[PDB]
């Protein structure tokens, strides 16, 4: 058609990536995806239920915590109804159905019931107890605000409708024709055979002088027999002088399961100064520049395809399964594991280590292992363990089947589980070998299935796309994927959310240069162009979909006094049927890598998971942030909080002289009441040993003042983890005089606030041990794909001991105390020091 000539232009606009376009490419793997992921759109499409997806309830399954429970007065919850202006407040039983509480409107006194001030429907089949947003009302204890009103139509969801390798003995080959910098040492090329990171065979090119062209006309023969060969197997091409300076990387075995053969010219990537994007199958689309690689595969088509045990060995096999996921496996480890395979199958703890004993370079042992893959019982029946179902989707599998495994245990976790682990299910596609993928097609199912997964799928992937070349091709056919399944409705919600923050990424930049009163002038007045025929009524939250951010309220938003100059937006909610005329606080920032921001914040939300399981409640504040680009992106505004040094600066101002009595002042200052101030107290002492010990964990404890927030409610926060990740005497955490003197406390003594401090420290502590191997491969995973430079190995490592793996509980919970202890002996020493750095340098 015409129609869908347009539209192709439009989807190009939302993506931020030409897909269509074929100018960086040498084969058709992009285009053999994008047609292959057609059949699993579609199949999901007609699939789903057109009311459902329309009003996406967002429910779990997960056991209403303790926590709440002792927060109900008796099986009795209270819901307020709205309709015209007439209000309503009636009696539900946690376990009282949503239609059915319209039985109990019109026998207690056609549509659905929406939420006040939010895209959230209490529709579906489900106890009104495992409704996010009751769940979150009874946490903060509040009111259950209902809008009750017509369903939304399901037809606005409406989508636009539509030789045998085995056989040659033959050892591999390459040839080197040469390379070639289009402007400047000696330089040789060295070619890798990989699979999962493990090296097959090397070889490498006689050091030739380093000119703008060098050639060699060279046959590198591998010692790897054409049979041999593995299906995700890479060429790694890489250029060192000694240094590297750049790689290129090429599949041996495409989508059509067919040996590489003919001539390449690969523009590589160079390095700067381990990480995802060294693994790319994508050469670098810059041409101007980038060094390049000529090459050559013989061109001749060749297409691929129980007893006893003693005493010892199963206690060493024993310990082998299990130490943590970053432990090595020796050769007589690796050995151990082979031999006994099937008795290590019996494990699921067992299949990463097991699994990354396996010589891949070998025709015959990866038989053996598919053959291991089919009695495959234990593992399809045992319950699902993300942690180690992350584990088999990282960088050391290459393998298509044992990386499938993986996903179709991922296939029985709900939506609410799916939100968890999204960010890094999405950063996890940089480990896959092919375009087309298990876990590429999961995502796409998981997205068009939900519209809240869609939403965040949408913004995660959109995301990459902007700043990463070495992934974004692959990226942008997921993307173009999902906008033609999720629907005309969101297709048109991605579009003013796009137009809006394209507006407001132009304002933040242009702001950023003229760098005063005078830059007060200049926001405000562009503030109110834009407020014109060029930004529409309104757009979802990118942080929170469920949100609809109106007009801006032009005389609060301002640039804020940062090196960086980030605006302070504020806009009116979009919806009249908002119980209040709060606004929605938004910062628009660049200079910060917030992708890692991201990561941290999505880990803290995981942590806060992991304590629910335990009826713990840490109080953290996981605020919401959207990376859009390079550097850019936005933050939301946690409401009616200040900085520690703020509050510092209140009573002492730019000094240093910190006041181990002021934070506490500031709060009763801030308390309606004495009461409402305890709470405050028994929030801080939660919020504070949550931070602590999450911060800890993470290796991102020792932190700046400046740094760290406190609500006037007692709610404790950090910020800024771009900061110390994107460039980073010593402590633990921070547990300041300040904050002790809150819990009643001073120097070295005790009170019942701090001991209950400690007690909760210890139980949340020991409760994210319990998930040990979880976080080790999320922190793990979040390194490699993240914090860029910042990978060595060493900084990985860093969670084992923080962790203190293979401690029992009382060596553990005594470490952390001492942990602790490190701060009651420094007091302001840290924090004096980094005023003494981060403010004087
Ligand atoms: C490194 O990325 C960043 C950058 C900024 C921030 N946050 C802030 O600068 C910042 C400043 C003032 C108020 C706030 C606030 N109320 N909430 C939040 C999250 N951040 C704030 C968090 N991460």
């Amino acid at each position: 058609s015409e129609e869908s000539q347009a539209f192709q232009r439009q989807l190009t606009a939302l993506i931020g990536y030409d897909v269509t376009d074929v100018s960086n490419v040498h084969d058709d793997e992009l285009e053999f995806t994008r047609r292959g992921l057609v059949t699993p759109r579609m199949a999901e499409v007609a699939s789903r239920d057109p009311k459902l997806y329309a009003m996406h309830p967002w429910v779990t399954s997960k056991p209403l915590p303790e926590y709440l429970w002792k927060k109900i007065a008796n099986n009795c919850i209270f819901i307020v109804i709205h309709r015209s202006t007439t209000s309503q407040t009636i009696k539900v039983s946690p376990d009282d159905t949503p239609g059915a509480i319209l039985q109990s409107f019109f026998t207690k006194m056609d549509f659905v019931l929406r939420v006040c001030g939010r895209d959230e429907y209490l529709v579906g089949e489900t106890p009104i107890k495992n409704f996010q947003w009751v769940r979150h009302c009874l946490k903060n204890g509040e009111e259950i605000h209902v809008v009750l009103d017509t369903p939304p139509d399901p037809a606005l969801d409406e989508v636009r409708k539509e030789v045998s390798l085995w056989d040659c003995d033959r050892k591999f080959r390459v040839k080197i024709r040469g390379i070639d910098i289009p402007v400047l040492l000696t330089v040789f090329v060295e070619a890798n055979i990989q699979h999962g990171q493990q090296v097959l065979c090397q070889r490498r090119t006689s050091p030739k002088p380093f000119t703008e062209e060098v050639l060699w006309n060279v046959w590198l023969e591998f010692s790897i027999k054409i049979k041999d060969l593995p299906k995700g197997a890479l060429l790694n091409l890489q250029i060192y002088c000694v240094q590297l300076l750049y790689y290129v990387n090429l599949l041996l075995i495409d989508h059509r399961f067919l040996l590489r053969r003919g001539e390449y010219v690969l523009h590589m990537w160079q390095i700067s100064g381990f990480n995802a994007d060294k693994l790319t199958s994508a050469t670098n689309p810059d041409k101007e520049n980038s060094m390049s690689i000529s090459i050559l595969l013989d061109n001749y088509p060749i297409a691929l395809p129980r007893a006893e045990m003693p005493n010892q060995l199963r206690k060493q096999l024993e310990a082998i399964i299990a130490t943590d996921p970053l432990n090595p496996l020796t050769a007589e480890d690796k050995e151990l594991l082979w031999h006994f395979r099937y008795e290590s199958l019996k494990h699921p703890k067992a299949y990463p280590k097991l699994f990354s004993s396996v010589k891949w370079g070998q025709q015959e042992i990866v038989a053996k292992t598919y053959q291991l893959l089919a009695r495959r019982e234990v593992w399809d029946q045992s319950a699902l363990d993300v942690g180690l179902t992350m584990q088999l989707l990282d960088c050391n599998f290459s393998d298509e089947n044992v990386r499938a495994i993986a996903v179709q245990k991922l296939e029985s976790l709900e939506d609410d589980d799916v939100l968890h682990y999204l960010l890094q299910l999405v950063q996890a596609v940089k480990f896959e070998p092919y375009h087309d993928s298990a876990l590429a097609r999961f995502l796409l199912k998981r997205g068009l299935r939900n519209k809240r997964i869609g939403h965040f799928l949408f913004w995660f992937l959109r995301s990459e796309i902007a700043q990463s070349r070495h992934y974004q091709q692959r990226f942008a056919v997921i993307l173009e994927a999902y906008l033609r399944g999720c629907g005309t409705a969101m297709l048109h919600d991605f579009t003013q959310q796009v137009q809006v923050i394209e507006m407001l990424q132009k304002v933040t930049l242009d702001i950023k240069s003229l760098s005063s009163s005078q830059v007060i002038s200049q926001l405000k007045q562009k503030l109110e162009n834009l407020q014109n025929s060029q930004l529409p009524e309104s757009f979802r939250v990118p942080y929170d979909p469920g949100l609809k951010a109106g007009a801006l309220a032009i005389e609060k938003c301002k640039v804020m006094a940062s090196k960086k100059k980030p605006l302070w937006l504020e806009f009116k909610c979009a919806d009249p049927t908002a119980l209040s005329n709060e606004t929605i606080g938004i910062i628009f920032k660049h200079g910060d890598d917030l992708r890692q921001d991201m990561l941290i914040l999505q880990i803290l939300r995981i942590m806060e998971s992991i304590w629910e399981t335990e009826s713990l409640d840490l109080c953290l504040l996981p605020y919401g942030c959207i990376s859009t680009g390079d550097k850019i992106g936005m933050i939301e505004i946690v409401k009616d909080a200040t900085t520690i040094a703020k509050i510092q600066q209140s009573t002492v101002g730019n000094t240093g002289a910190f006041k181990d009595e002021v934070l506490n002042h500031w709060l009763k200052e801030k308390s309606p009441t004495e009461e409402k101030f305890q709470a405050a107290v028994e929030r801080f002492v939660y919020s504070c040993a949550g931070y602590c010990v999450a911060t800890f964990v993470l290796g991102i404890g020792d932190r700046h003042n400046d740094n760290i927030m406190i609500t006037e409610t007692g709610n404790l926060f950090h910020i800024d983890f771009g900061h110390i990740l994107g460039n980073y005497e010593r402590v633990p955490f921070v547990l300041t005089p300040d904050f002790l003197f809150v819990m009643g406390t001073s120097g070295k003594k005790t009170s019942p606030h701090f001991q209950k401090f400690q007690d909760i420290c210890v139980k949340a502590y020991l409760a994210l041990r319990h998930h040990t191997n979880l976080l080790i491969i999320l922190f793990s995973m979040m390194l490699m794909t993240g914090m860029p430079q910042l990978t060595s190995k060493e900084d990985i490592e860093y969670i084992r001991d923080a962790l203190t793996v293979g401690k029992n509980e009382e060596d553990a919970k005594k470490y952390f105390l001492d942990q602790i202890e490190v701060c009651r002996d420094k007091g302001w020493t840290v924090q004096f020091n980094w005023f003494l750095h981060l403010v004087l340098g």
